[PDB]
């Protein structure tokens, strides 16, 4: 259970990264 | 069984890390 | 016990990672 | 099984992110 | 045992990901 819970944390702090990139390549692109 | 839908989700937010990553790479170096 | 603390740590280094990204997010924004 | 098999694709594809950030370091100093 | 050895893995090519990180963020505030 615990072992579902930290990654569930690192679930959330991965898409955090993923939506950064994101607006990152949009700054990029213009 | 949850722990297996967790980590296919981290690996499906990765590729899409991966792939932004990609895209930035190009716009940089071009 | 041990997947649980490197899980832990993986995610402490994840942290560190979205931190400095929103960081260069915020210097390409400006 | 099907666990060791997808922390495995996790680790190549981190692997793949690596490399394309060690270019990208490269690029942003010339 | 083996998921212990992907996980320490995957926790080295994260810390490898931060350092460059750390560069680039060094290089863009720079």
């Amino acid at each position: 259970g615990k072992i579902e819970q930290i990654l569930q944390k690192i679930e959330k702090i991965l898409q955090k990264i993923e939506w950064i990139l994101q607006k990152i390549e949009q700054i990029l692109q213009g």
